[PDB]
């Protein structure tokens, strides 16, 4: 509906408190028939919604859904993010994010419950409605763009942060791109940036997260490798509580990437990975070859003893266990 | 006229013969009739047409103004471009580029008879209508990030002898974005990317070249610092041959860029520029300091020294004289 929105972010504002239908009538200039109307409409669509005659309505909990309307009251409050966009499809988050930075200096981000066409490294294929975060975020560091690589290091850190806060199970980063819990692949990320000679224009990082699939939702192909955080916490995930904890994670590390140097962080970063200690596969445009990690150094490069013995020193990687 | 451009575009390919009314007519699937009033129209807005009894019409000459059927034929023979936009005005070719290469691999470039919002490095303003070429030209190499610069060197070179096929007096490349004719600024360029650590997804590089302005036609602030191409040539300078010119050295060099280091073209670039034996001016941020060009070494870095006596080597700088 027109105001649905409207009133959804008055029901999110007033929690803990019950907001009666008349002041949500008198807030938006619409009848007490149109707010009922709206509100049955929204308890349909999966709004856990309190109503008490005298008293009014409070919102109790939302479904598997993004709203504009609760995403506009975590950017208004928000230090980092002008706004953001939110849909119910789209192509991909990370297209869209890409056309709405041309032009302007905002930091925004772009949400969407599915994505039809979205795109991880080298345009492999990534996206179902009601299962996960779809997730772009434009941000504007003022640097170089040969920083594009440490801010890949930090930003991993804070979104395995936000999965540990759901997590039972230990929650590790696989240098550079994917985050996994117990040998499943709870996330993909990847940095881009729009830049020239005297710097960055813009980062635009694309996150995906498994949040709610169980494992007859994955292809029998992939289902001993993948997993979400729903299948490690044994509380309902709320993809609201999520996404606000994401944020908080985002910006910490943002400004850790903004202010420290990543030899501050290497030694979390390489307690946080689990790339040691095991064979993996590393491939390179038409050649493959098999290694060890050894070290992550002080500029953010893996170091790789390959299986002939000789050393690599590897600023990105395409890496299977 | 919904048709004007497939007219022109006919009759361009038709040089050097001329095209009866009937051959257009029938190729069109329109009248005679609509034939001649769309050449009529073709006459007034500057069209150069030569209209014989029996015979038909040959197209002499093109007026100051792009024109996409032109632009068309341009395209179709190249190897490099798949496409162009042709525009009157737009705010830049460089937002345009920005916007048309997200979601696609397309290589090709966007020109505006004017910008009301033309953008140079820094955000500094830059476009009027009638005097200028204004132009984005989207590519794919297929290499590194920290290429940019590179590229930023090798289609410094290709401009340069585009203009100098105009220019009887000596046209010299400002490192590391300008192009002068004698003490006067006639072209700025700038190189920018979309790129992630795999690798670069687009090269857009936005070209201003001012091509007939009269010193009457700049403000009289930068009067003694400015130039077009035709203050250097005894000759109209036609707009469109000067395109097709550019294009022939965009690709000559753009393969020379896929396929020779820097150190292979290191010696004509130093003998076109005219940084040397000079005062130059440095701008940093928020500190300015006075040096000397020493050298542009084998990577594309201008190696300085400064009033004080100390060395710097700089993949780019803000320089004036
Ligand atoms: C979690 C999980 C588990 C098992 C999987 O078996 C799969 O086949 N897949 C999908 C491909 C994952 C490989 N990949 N490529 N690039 C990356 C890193 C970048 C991924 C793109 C992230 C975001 S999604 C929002 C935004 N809008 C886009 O179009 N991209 C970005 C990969 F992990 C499996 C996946
Ligand atoms: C020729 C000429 C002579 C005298 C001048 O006195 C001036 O004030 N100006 C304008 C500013 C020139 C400084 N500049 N900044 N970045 C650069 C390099 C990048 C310039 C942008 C080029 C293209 S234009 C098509 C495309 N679409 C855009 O928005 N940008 C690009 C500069 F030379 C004078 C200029």
């Amino acid at each position: 509906s027109k105001y649905s929105q409207d009133v959804l972010q008055l029901l999110y504002k007033n929690k803990p408190n019950y907001i009666s239908g008349q002041s949500i009538a008198e807030s938006l200039n619409i009848s007490r028939t149109a707010v009922k109307k709206v509100i049955d409409q929204l308890k349909l669509e999966g709004c856990k919604i309190d109503s008490v005659n005298h008293k009014g309505h409070l919102l109790q909990q939302l479904p598997d859904i993004w709203y504009q309307g609760i995403i506009d009251q975590y950017t208004k409050s928000s230090a980092l993010f002008d706004f953001s966009e939110v849909y119910d499809s789209i192509d991909s988050t990370q297209l869209a994010a890409k056309k709405s930075l041309v032009g302007n200096q905002s930091s925004f981000f772009i949400l969407s419950d599915e994505q039809t066409k979205g795109r991880g490294r080298f345009n492999r294929h990534w996206s179902s409605k009601g299962q996960g975060l779809w997730m772009s975020v434009v941000l504007r560091p003022n640097v170089a763009f040969s920083m594009i690589s440490k801010f890949n290091l930090f930003i991993a850190l804070g979104i395995r942060d936000a999965i540990q806060h759901f997590s039972q199970d230990e929650v590790k980063v696989k240098w550079p791109n994917d985050i996994y819990i117990d040998n499943g692949k709870v996330c993909g990320f990847l940095t881009e940036m729009v830049a020239n000679n005297d710097g960055i224009e813009a980062i635009i990082c694309g996150i995906g997260i498994n949040l709610t699939q169980q494992l007859e939702n994955f292809d029998e192909s992939i289902r001993h490798r993948a997993t979400s955080i729903q299948l490690h916490d044994k509380n309902k995930l709320d993809r609201y509580q999520f996404l606000e904890r994401l944020l908080q994670e985002i910006e910490k590390r943002y400004n850790q990437f903004l202010t420290l140097p990543f030899s501050e962080i290497r030694e979390e970063y390489i307690a946080a990975s689990n790339i040691w200690n095991r064979t993996l596969l590393f491939t390179e445009n038409d050649k493959q070859f098999k290694g060890q990690a050894i070290d992550l150094d002080y500029d953010g490069y893996l170091i790789v003893r390959d299986e002939a013995g000789e050393s690599h020193r590897l600023i990105s990687a395409d890496i299977d266990f």
